[PDB]
């Protein structure tokens, strides 16, 4: 019962062994979800499930620097389902973000923005009801 878009501060930035857990439900008739890990105005890691990109479901990942998007990484494994509850876990490792959905590994994204301590906010947006968003160390 949190308001979307939601901004989760990450005090002192991200560090290896930080685990972020996001619980919610995908809306009826969803088009998109987005997670945006921010370094100021830059987007260090954009994680973007798209439910209807030319009649295909795809996950797009990218980085935005100085208002310019870079090279997209795309994943066709698509674990989200319209109408249904999900869990996203993002584990920060030394060289990449590791993403699992509903307890199954989905993808890794190599760090392009290398000042991890400066990635200090997470924005959560899109066609979801958000139940909780939190972090811990493992």
């Amino acid at each position: 019962p949190l308001i979307v878009p939601y901004n989760l501060p990450l005090p002192g930035g991200v560090v290896p062994r930080m685990l972020i857990t996001i619980l919610g439900t995908v809306k009826p008739n969803a088009n998109r979800i987005a997670l945006d890990f921010q370094r100021g105005n830059d987007v260090a890691f954009h994680f973007n499930p798209r439910f209807n990109e030319n009649n295909r479901r795809v996950i797009v990942c990218n980085t935005k620097l100085d208002n310019n998007w870079g090279r997209e990484e795309r994943q066709s494994v698509f674990p989200f389902e319209s109408g249904k509850p999900f869990k996203i876990q993002v584990l920060v490792e030394p060289d990449h973000f590791k993403v699992a959905v509903n307890d199954a590994h989905l993808l890794q994204y190599n760090h392009r923005v290398k000042k991890l301590n400066e990635i200090s906010k997470l924005g959560i947006s899109g066609d979801i009801d958000l139940t909780s968003a939190s972090y811990t160390m493992i």
